[PDB]
């Protein structure tokens, strides 16, 4: 059968709120640093942060977009039951 | 003084890793589960996470940029010594 959504919503909802909020909470980090201000070690820290989750924002973005695509269409397609 | 990065160089890494490979570890799980296909539990997720992460792709790299703006200015001005 279907490997569904009922437990392992939680995980998507425990891993969506996790990933969310520790780059947040990094970036806390970073702000609660720069109360101080480190040198090339606090720039490369959110600088590759920051090039990284843009290039993958990209990358996801797309990625998502069209796994729920092709998901969305293929299980209301396939799921036409109650 | 300052609390600089050594210590917190590892953190950084741990979580900037963390972060990035949760998200896309989460799309891992979509499409292993999109090999069966779940109904609204599926799109809710990807897109949820989807308009999240874009959203927060725009408030985060406008925050990362000025925050490292700030620190990178002001870190360069404060440390100039070895």
């Amino acid at each position: 059968g279907s490997h569904m959504a009922s437990s392992r919503q939680k995980y998507a909802e425990e891993e969506l709120e996790q990933v969310r909020e520790a780059l947040r909470k990094a970036e806390k980090e970073l702000e609660s640093h720069s109360s101080w201000y480190a040198p090339e070690a606090l720039q490369k820290w959110l600088q590759l942060t920051h090039e990284v989750e843009v290039q993958y924002y990209n990358i996801k973005k797309q990625n998502a977009e069209k796994q729920l695509l092709v998901a969305k269409e293929g299980a209301e397609k396939i799921k036409k039951k109650r």
